[PDB]
Parts: structure tokens; C-alpha cells; sequence
């Protein structure tokens, strides 16, 4: 046989060198049961003789996969291999592949575009090579590969069809994308960046640097009057915050219905649908930046509508197709008296919202003093409080929608309450921000890995986690994240306008399915509860004594005289309820109330859309969906733990590909591998619950967490969203997956 | 026989006192057939128990109708009831009516709606003891049946279950808020309007010196820009402009087709086709401004487009999903350049608009050296031309659609050479003016009724038609229309600053065919051709110089020089043909030269089916469409005849619920009466392209121009559809009804 080499020549094929190629990348791992002869002797048999060896290569990065069926060290075998191919088109430096590039003159006509910056750009002209031996291009190769099926996708951005960049420049222009003149605060963002402490979000990677910088993530935009004039300047918003990424979570509350009397020239409105169609053909056309990731819009109405019946079961494939809008995500913003008519059962209004100014509006205390009177009048007409519940369950029984939601807990102990009442959350279901025909309330966030900062401590034995790193790098971000509210190019007025303002912020996590398994302290007991608590009191005190910092100097964050943070009062405490006491509380609540914070809503994780992704973690704070992702993927904590006491050669290879994730039945697992690897199917969501009213305490937004069944019942869901609320949570029900 | 009163008391129908109320209303149509006395009791048979006679005529008003099953005088009959009868719920008082409707306590919530602006309104208080006193309520019976349930349907304004204004109320409240103050001008309109001499637009029907008076019909609603920026705007201007109502002809020549390289994101837009639909959901939704009558406008086009096959036959059924809109009129802007090239045969290039734009701002001999400019190098690509000529002969054998207007002929001969080239013609293919950015050039409908002019000629046995008076008639609607320009009301900048410039109006004609088959004349001879000329010699003369006696007193239009009309020259002396005589063209032209012309634009003779049967009349220049209609009607004048010849029966009537309206067969009809009453799929197609050029050198708009005929075999649509081009005519086709 020959190879055609790096040119066009003929290579006679070698044994001891293209496992030369890899006995030399076997390495640290532990090869107790992984060997390079194993290997090549199933890739020779399937070389083609014509295909190069980067297309030769390409079968490997999917080869040396075939092989993690036994044991985790094949993975990043496989992950040599591909992020090796990159290393080739494009040689290894920082600056030249970001440099013919600002240069960039096109095959068509022929006219020089700036792909990149004049920012991280000319920070770079006279700092080069601090930024060229500070970069080690090993942790090319600390990324699970699939995050790298994330990166050359599209993620390292492409030339003339060449992905010429490598994950080592997806990592530092966003150093100085962020801090630039301050290159000291800067590198301070890749180091860990390169670590997998924590990656930033799916848009904070898109446009770090290039000529006019979008970087917010979650929009909150807001509608602008009922009619025809104050509807057009919300049809090209969210159109505007979906040509430049961006995804929305809209708010109505005060929009007339296929019943209202008509302003002008007589008749009716056709109410909800005819409006979810239009902005459907919206939600349907702009593809985010064209022909990147589409538009997504979630959605928030209420029981008391006209047409709650029209707007619950849309998500819904069958019911025709012109009512039915596929692509504009539903979500509640349920009053909390609708609920409290379910469970003693009685009766609730639906006005025709013309029928009520204002009650777009009323919370707490106040809408049980403006329905009382709605109702002794009846303003609308009144449905039975347990059948529009059994049409909001059954709209989540065929699709999802929608997401279970309360109205005052959204600035009860949400930090607004000062400037107007929340009305809209985000796309995802956490973010509690104040919109208005003026004002418009924007989001940065990134993703924090927890197997991250683990350690082995002081007798081999035992090890608790570690809390320092978790906080002296959650230090960073709040630094990393007070350059991003900053450079923020806004696309119109609107975004630009209510941003500057509070800046408000969402902070997450992403590896709770790594740090269980990992700390060993299973994913169901004691040692779970005494853990998820003191993770995020520790970010409840990890960023905002660095934003309690930042009013000494700069300025703090331009309403402050009556939000909580300055009267004796913060989150938790309005969560009738006190702190852990480890971190410094009674001197942080202090730290506050002289100087200030450049910060107003911080608390809010995420699930990561495409983020733990490229990690190599489990996303958010959720264990397994599947132990089989896809094709293939073998749970690694339960194959890192799985071929010591007596249970691996072949067998339970079949264990898995039809029985959902099941090691709830396996033979050979007596009682300590069946537990803290509890497939979501078979965990119960009762107690998903106990330490989420212990993990939304310190949280100033709000938060978004699944609801899981394997048998689906509607009375399981009289019993699952009928505990999401007396505790008091931030959301009832994000999303549905049903068996 | 029982039938309990209007008010109370308990009255019976007889013999001669429910037949007398109509022996007594039996005066101007013939009685020799027409007996009182053959049908009431079988009506009397229908009559059933239980019914007031508040409702006594909705069956026995109905019936005379039925009537017209001998004569034409059961018709114009069957009014005569019903007009005695909405003379009962109402008050008809001119200042009793019109002190109800002004303080109108609405009870519906608690505030009052105006139906009237705050000037017309008072304009009758001073005025009612000479303004409820020249009101003759004997034209209240002197409307046909149909011309009545088009007005009790929709078109009237209508309070609690009770319509407000009688006939004359509005041939009058059209007269008090046009003309606004001047009286001695609104007894000038009413007698006309009155007196069968005319009509108004379509909504100074609607609209006339109502809250918002938008008394324009016609828009040309243009797009902007290339990019939300310019889009998200013609969308907010196809919107207001149709919340107060009104149809569209939007050009759309400068957007990017499917595959081109967008403003600015880097990729792909889809082009024209996933675009037509953000605007459908505002078209099917938006019925002007609710629930009235919603949106299909006629989009405009030219061939060049990459996206002129995904659209041609976009009115077909029976393909797809999406891809079709069934309810947006496609229309067409052909070059100078197309029509020249499917004759000897070759190629065409379908520009990319970033790449061979502006072309759409060319015309004439601008595109004969600057087409072959772009396409000579091969700025696209070169298809065929016996394929998408098919595929609009395929639309128009299925469909129908589209409109065919030519644009090197809408650009190079009218009476606005200084504005810019012509993009668009209206929804109606009607209307030929300048539409930009936001320059939105408006029309107000008009269109004249010409038979009530044919005279009890000097001796009863040989009558006259006039131009004599038609021409001053042809003079008083030209200034009902500048008062009406006038007392408008706009929704945007666009609608506005386009019209108190150029002032551009809108006129046409009805009731042609009534004319000829009464005159001793059919629809062709020389008997004929000559005619359709000094009929609008007499007109076209007058309301141009009913507006150059507008350039004394109110003053010329600001961009009137540079115009033809300022340089000696007009629209017959543009089309190059010589003048014909009867009327004044070496004066009118020696004092638009040194006074000027208020007016640029007076003739757009629309289709008219927007005023035609209100009257009694038909839908424009066209003739008959079945000497049998719906609800049964046999043509009149065919009716009337039938008892001179003596050809009236039953047994060649079932020869009429049967051939469909035609008449060309029966054994014995006589020839100038078979020459009579044809039908229209039963005449050629050579010489509507003479007489229409007999009719549109005396006209400077363009004119709505549908095609019938039953047969649509494409090797007969040829030399059928290039001779409406090589004389010379402007919309060059409008509809093609195969059926």
C-alpha cells in the first residue's frame, strides 16, 4: 500500500508508526484494558485508495470511537485525531489566522470586509506574542471532541470554506473582546477558559471582537400599544433581535381579544392566533444573522384570557394548520389566584382585555383586591378553575407547552419592583427583568463548570469540595461580565437604552452530573442535600462582593434608592428564610449599603444550549436524560466504574440500547452503583424539589428546571406542579418529557 | 287574514289596500303587461302567522323581484314596497337624525362615537329649514332593488339593529362635508348624484366628512429598503393605509432575490417567496380594521426578477402548502424591452438585484442600451422565453392572473415627466402615477353615469345622447373631487405629501351598455366606434378644464411645469394621433400653457364594481356577462322588445335558465336584435385593442381591462395578446376569466 502524504507523493504503510502516531498520545491514561494494536488492525481493512489522510483522518475521529465500548480512554484518542486536522490548513499561531482575515476581499464582486474587529484587533498590533507564549497548544486537546464537533462545525470561525481556527483562539479573543486596554484583567478569562472551570455561552463565542459587537444573550423585549400603530414596533423588534441572534420571551397582557369592541371603524379584533402567525411568519423567516441559528421566541399569558383557549394547546401538531403556530414557544405567567382557585375548586374569570387596564398589570396583594371586584360586576365571562388546568396539562401531554410560571414571586423576592413590576422573562425561563415601550432589559451569561473545582484532600481517603476555587474564580466572571453589559454594540435604541441602565446578569453552572459522581457522594442521600446548598451560597457570595467592589470607583448601577440591597435585605431573606453562615453575611449585607453594586440581578443558571456540550459535562444541574446518548455514547462515571468489581468484557453492552438507561435492574451492582447513577427516568421528582427550595433562596432572577416521567399521569401532575409552589418555586414547570 | 301593525293595531292584507299602497305607487313604468292583480295572492298564499308588519315585506318585497320573469317593471317595482317600508322604524328628519347621532350616548361602555367630524356636523343646524327642504321622496322610489341591498348590506351607516341615513340623507351627507361649506355646491352634487349623472369613489360612500374622512380608494404602497429597515416599513404602510381601508398595487423592484448576498449578516436570504407571507398575516387578518373587508393587493413586478417563476401562477389551487398566496393579486411591470424579445425568439437574464439593479427606474430607449448593458457581459444567467410566457399563459389558464401592465409604456407618454419613472400601478391596474420612499401618490375613485343624459329628443320618436351636458357634468364632479382631495384624512407621512402635490385624481365611467342597446345600437359597428370617442372627448376636455380653471383661483400643481401640458402637448397628442374636433384643444391648450392646471391626473377609469350597482348600472366599459344573472335576471331591454316583435313566451325562455345569457341560434330573432343582446364569450378579440386606443388617447391614467373567452388554448392567446402592444395600450391585460 501507499499514502498520499501532506503534497501528492506515496508513503509504503507503517505498523510501528501509526500507532507511533498513538502509543505516544496513549497517554496518563490509565490503559489497564486500551491498547494501540486493538486499534489500527480495524482502520487498515477500511482505508479507501482515494481519500487523503485528512479525509483518512476522517474516519479515525470516528474510529477511535468505536472503541470507548469497554473503557473512557478512546475519547480523547479520538479527539487527538480531529482537533490534529485543524493543526494542518492553518499553522499554530495567534496571529497571522487572525490576520488575512480583517483583510478580506471577496470571489463575487470584490470589496475588502473586516470579518474581525478594529478592537481585538489593535490591542494585538503591540501585544502578540504575550498572547502567543502564554498559550499552550496542548489544551487544543482537553476538549471532548464533541465540543469540538461543536467547534469546527461553525464555533471556530471559517475562511474560503477552511476552519482555520483551532479551540486555542476559541478561547482568547475573547480575553480581549472583553478587557482590551486592560490586557491584565484579560488572560485572567482564558486561563481558566482552556481548563474547563468555565466556558462562556452560546453568543459570548459567536462576535467577540468583530466590527459592531452584539454579545447580550437573552433578550426580554417589549410589545408597544394594542393596534395597528404600536404593533409594528414590536414585529421589527423581535425580527431585529433575531437577524443578530438573540432569543425573546414576549409579554400580552393588554391586547384586545376575538370578542373586544373595536377603537374605530367597528367589528372585532380576531384576538390571539391571528397575531401568533404573522409574527409566526416572523418567527419563521429570520434565520439569526442569516442562515445560522433561526429564530426562537417564548411567550407569556395568562388564565384570565379570552383566548387562553386559544393560546395553551398551540404547540400542538394536529387542530389544522392556520390556528396552530409551530415555531413560538408558549410560556405561563400563571396569577397565583387561578391557583388558588384549583386545589379548593370553584370557579375564575376571563375578560375581554379591553374589559380590564390594569389588571395586565396587579400582583400579590393587589390582585386580591382588583379581581375581587372584577368578578361582583363580571367583566368577562368565568370558566371552572380544575378544566383550563386540564387544558394547560393536556397542551404539555402531546407537546410540552407550556412552562408553569407565578406572577408575584417574580418581584417578591425578585429585585424589581422599583422602576415597574416584571412582566416579561427570557427565552428561557430564569431571567426576571422590568420591559417597557421604552425600556428593554438585556442578559449576558456563561456556564461554570463544577468538575472544575475538585480535589483530593489532606489523607488520600476522603475529599470534600472545594470551595475557594468555586469563589476565587467566580471572581473573575463578575469582572469578565462588567466588560460585556460595557462593549454592547445595541442593534437599535431599545436594547441599548434599558441595559445601560440597571445591567443586570445570569450566572449558572454546567457538570452537576460530574461532581456527584465524582465527589462520591451519590446523586440521592444525605450528601446530596449538604452540597447544592453551599455551591451556590458560595456564588450568592462568590459575585456580589466583587460587583459590591465596583461602586467604590466607577459608579454604582443607576437605580439604587429602594431596591433591597440597601435596607437591611438581599434575596434569601426575602425568601423567609436565613443564610449558610461559612461565607462572610453579616458583613457583605453591609459591604453593600455605603458604597453599592455596579450589578442589579445577578443569581440565574442555565442549562446550556451549546455549552456543556464542549465541556465534556452534564448539563446544568441534571443528571443523565440518557446513559446512551445518540449512535453511541457510553455513560463514562458508569464505565470508569463499572470494569473494576467484576463487571465488564461484553454482556451489558445490549443492557442499555433499548432499556431507556436502565441500570435499575442490573444483576452484578449489589448497593452503591445503582444509586447515585439514577437515570432521570426512574429518580423521583418529588424530591428534585426539597434542595431547589434550598438552591432558589440566594437567587435574585429566577431559574429553569425539568419536570421527569416514565408512565404519564395528570394526577403525578397534580402531584408535581402541586409542589412547586407552597415551598414557593422560581418556576413550576420549564419543559416536559414525556416517557 | 291577520297582519298586526308597525305599531299596534291589528290590520289585514286585502285585495286593494295592500295592493293599492302600490296601484297608487304605480307611475313612469308601463302598465300594459303589469297588472296588480296577478300575484299578491300567492304571495298573500305564502303568507303564514306570526310576524309584524315590521317584517310583512321581507318575503312580499322580495317577490316582485321574482317578477321580472315578463318585464323589466316588476323590478325597478319591487323597491317601491321596501322604500315605503325602512320609511317606518326611522325618523327621517334631517336635523333629528342628525341630533341623535352626534349626542350618541353609547351605552356600550359609556363613551360616544363620532360618525361625522366636528365641521359637518354643524353645517346643518343653521342650514335644516333650507336643508330639510328640497329632499323629494319619490327619488327614494326611483333606485333599483339591488341598488339597495348592496346599501342596506354594508355600506350604510348602521346604530342599535337600525340603520341611520335613508338614500338621499346620504346623496346629500355626501355634499355637506366635501364641499364642506358651500351649500349651493352641495345641492350641485346630490342633483347629480340624485339625478343618475354620477358617483363617487368608493369610500366618499363610506367616509364622506366622517371621523376620519379617508375618501381614498387606491394606494401604491411602495417598498423601501433592502433589509428590516426598509421592509418592517412598507409593512407599516400597506397597514394604516389599510386599518382606514383601501387596496394596494405594491411595486416591489429593489429587493434581493432568492440566493443573493445580504446587507450585511453574511449568507442567504430566501428571496421573494418565504417574504409574501410576513404581509399575508396582515392581509387575511386586518379585515380594514377589523372584521370589515380585509387585504389583496396587486403586486407589481418585472421579468428580470430571479423570482418571477416562483410567483406567476402563485393563484393556482391545487400545488402545496406555502408557496402560493390565493388571496394577493400578482401583477406585472413588463419592459419595452420583454415584448420585443418573445417574437423572433432567443433569451432572457433574470437579474440578481445587488447585482443589475435600477433597471426598475428604466423605460422606453433607458432600457434598450442599458439592458443590453447587463445582460451582455451575463449578469445572471440566459433562459428561455416560450416557458415563462407559458407559465403566465398558465396562470392565466388557470388563475387567471396576473395583470398585465407594460412599464416603458407607464413611463415614456402621461402628464408627469418630473418626479422619477414610473415602478407601479395600483391594486386596480387603473391608476399611473409616482410612488418613492415617501412619496405615496394617492387616487379618490370617481366614475361618470352616462345613459339619464338621452333626451326626450324634439319629437319622442327619434332620441339624442349628449356630450352637450355631459361635458359640464364631466366639470362638477372635477370639483367635488378637490374638495374631497382636501377634507381627507392621511395615516402616515407617506399617504400625505404626494397628493396635495401632484394632485393626481381618479375618474371613470358606468352604464355603457345601457347606452348602445338602447341608442338603435350594438356594441361594435361603425355605428359604434366612433361613439366611445366623443364620450370621452366631452369628458376628459371637461375635468380638464374644470381644474385649468383651478390654476386661477386655487393655483397650479407645484411640479406642473416640465409636464407636456405645460409645452403644448397632452395624452392624444402624446399617443401622436390628430385631434378630432367637437370641443375646444387650440384655446383649453392656449390657457393651461399661460394659467396652468390644478389637477395633473382626472382619467382612471377603474373597474367601477366598486359604484356601479349601487345605481343600477353595470361594471364598466364592459357589456353583458349572461342575459341570464343569478335570484334570476333576464336582460331588460331584451325583456321590453319581446313584446314588440312578438317574440315573449316561456318555451324560448327555459331557453334562457339555460344557454347561459348567449344569444346566437334561435330560428326567428331579427337581425339589428340579435345584433342587440349578445353575450360577451361570443364576440372577437381583434378590435377591443382599436377601441380601446379609441379610448385612451383622451386618457392620461391607465384603465382596468379584463379579457373573456372560453377557450384558453395557448396557439390562440398569441396573436390575441400582442396586438394590445403594437398599437400601443397601456394595461395590457387585467383578468383572464376562462370559465
Amino acid at each position: 500500500m501507499y499514502v498520499y502524504k501532506r503534497d501528492g507523493r506515496k508513503e509504503p504503510v507503517q505498523f510501528d508508526k501509526i500507532t507511533a502516531r498513538i502509543s505516544r498520545l496513549c497517554y496518563g491514561l490509565d490503559p489497564k484494558h486500551i491498547d494501540a494494536v486493538k486499534v489500527t488492525q480495524r482502520i487498515i481493512s477500511g482505508v479507501y485508495e482515494g481519500v487523503t489522510t485528512i479525509e483518512l483522518d476522517n474516519l479515525a475521529a470516528e474510529t477511535c470511537a468505536y472503541m470507548t465500548t469497554v473503557h473512557p480512554d478512546y475519547a480523547t484518542l479520538a479527539a487527538r485525531i480531529a482537533i490534529s486536522n485543524l493543526h494542518k490548513q492553518t499553522t499554530k499561531q495567534f496571529s497571522k489566522v487572525v490576520e488575512d482575515l480583517y483583510r478580506y476581499v471577496n470571489a463575487a464582486t470584490g470589496k475588502p470586509a473586516p470579518m474581525i474587529s478594529d478592537d481585538v484587533y489593535n490591542i494585538v498590533m503591540e501585544n502578540k506574542d504575550k498572547l502567543n507564549s502564554a498559550i499552550v497548544y496542548d489544551r487544543d486537546f482537553q476538549y471532548s471532541y464533541f465540543g469540538f464537533k461543536t467547534l469546527e462545525r461553525s464555533y471556530l470561525l471559517r475562511i474560503n470554506g477552511q476552519v482555520a481556527e483551532r479551540p486555542q483562539h476559541l478561547i482568547m479573543r475573547v480575553a480581549l473582546g472583553i478587557h482590551g486596554r486592560d490586557i491584565e484583567a484579560a488572560l485572567e478569562t482564558y486561563n481558566l477558559m482552556s481548563l474547563k472551570y468555565f466556558t462562556h455561552a452560546s453568543p459570548t463565542l459567536f462576535n467577540a471582537g468583530t466590527p459592531k459587537p452584539q454579545m447580550s444573550s437573552c433578550f426580554l423585549v417589549a410589545m408597544k400599544e394594542d393596534s395597528i400603530e404600536g404593533i409594528y414596533d414590536t414585529l421589527k423588534e423581535c425580527a431585529l433581535i433575531s437577524k443578530t441572534a438573540g432569543g425573546i420571551g414576549l409579554h400580552i397582557h393588554n391586547i384586545r381579544s376575538t370578542g373586544s369592541y373595536i377603537a374605530g371603524t367597528n367589528g372585532t379584533s380576531n384576538g390571539l392566533i391571528p397575531m401568533i402567525r404573522v409574527f409566526n411568519n416572523t418567527a419563521r423567516y429570520v434565520d439569526q444573522g442569516g442562515n445560522k441559528r433561526p429564530g426562537a421566541f417564548a411567550l407569556y399569558l395568562e388564565p384570565w384570557h379570552a383566548d387562553i383557549f386559544d393560546f395553551i394547546d398551540i404547540r400542538k401538531n394536529h387542530g389544522k394548520e392556520e390556528i396552530r403556530a409551530r415555531d413560538l414557544f408558549p410560556a405561563l405567567w400563571i396569577p397565583d389566584l387561578f391557583m388558588k382557585r384549583v386545589e379548593e375548586n370553584g370557579t375564575w374569570t376571563l375578560f375581554s382585555p379591553t374589559s380590564a387596564p390594569g389588571l395586565s398589570d396587579c400582583y400579590g396583594d393587589e390582585f386580591e383586591a382588583l379581581y375581587t371586584r372584577y368578578e361582583k360586576e363580571g367583566r368577562g365571562k368565568t370558566i371552572k378553575a380544575q378544566k383550563l388546568w386540564y387544558s394547560i396539562l393536556e397542551a404539555q401531554t402531546e407537546t410540552g407547552t407550556p412552562f408553569v410560571v407565578y406572577k408575584d414571586a417574580c418581584n417578591r423576592k425578585s429585585n424589581q419592583k422599583n422602576l415597574g413590576v416584571i412582566k416579561s422573562s427570557n427565552l428561557c425561563c430564569e431571567i426576571v427583568e422590568y420591559s417597557a415601550p421604552d425600556e428593554t432589559a438585556v442578559c449576558n451569561l456563561a456556564s461554570v463548570a463544577l468538575p472544575a473545582f475538585i480535589e483530593t484532600s489532606e489523607d488520600g481517603k476522603t475529599s470534600t469540595y472545594n470551595f475557594k476555587k468555586l469563589h476565587e474564580i467566580a471572581k473573575v466572571v463578575t469582572r469578565n461580565l462588567n466588560r460585556v453589559i460595557d462593549r454592547n454594540y445595541y442593534p437599535v435604541e431599545e436594547a441599548r437604552k434599558s441595559n445601560m441602565r440597571h445591567r443586570p446578569i445570569a450566572l449558572g453552572v454546567q457538570g452537576l452530573a460530574d461532581t456527584f459522581m465524582l465527589l462520591r457522594l451519590p446523586f440521592d442521600s444525605e450528601e446530596a442535600r449538604l452540597l447544592n446548598i453551599q455551591i451556590f451560597e458560595t456564588i450568592y457570595h462568590a459575585s456580589m462582593e466583587a460587583s459590591c467592589e465596583l461602586a467604590q470607583k466607577d459608579g454604582p448601577y443607576e437605580t439604587f434608592q429602594g431596591s433591597p440591597a440597601s435596607q437591611g435585605i438581599l434575596q434569601f431573606d426575602m425568601w423567609d428564610q436565613k443564610p449558610y453562615g461559612m461565607w462572610d453575611w453579616d458583613t457583605l449585607r453591609k459591604d453593600i449599603m455605603k458604597h453599592g453594586v455596579r450589578n442589579s440581578l445577578t443569581m440565574a443558571p442555565m442549562p446550556t444550549a451549546s455549552t456543556s456540550q464542549i465541556l465534556g459535562y452534564n448539563e446544568c444541574f441534571e443528571p443523565v436524560t440518557s446513559n446512551m446518548y445518540s449512535f453511541q455514547v457510553v455513560n463514562p462515571y458508569l464505565l470508569r466504574d463499572l470494569v473494576d468489581l467484576g463487571i465488564w468484557d461484553e454482556g451489558m453492552k445490549q443492557y442499555l440500547i433499548t432499556q431507556n438507561g436502565s441500570i435499575q435492574g442490573l444483576p452484578n451492582v449489589p448497593q452503591e452503583l445503582k444509586d447515585l447513577y439514577k437515570t432521570v427516568w426512574e429518580i423521583s421528582q418529588k424530591t428534585i424539589i426539597n434542595m431547589a427550595a434550598d438552591r432558589s433562596v440566594y437567587i435574585d432572577q429566577s431559574h429553569s428546571l425539568n419536570l421527569f416521567l416514565r408512565a404519564p399521569t395528570m394526577g403525578k401532575l397534580t402531584s408535581m406542579h402541586f409542589y412547586g409552589w407552597k415551598k414557593g418555586l422560581k418556576t413550576g414547570m420549564y419543559y416536559l418529557r414525556t416517557q
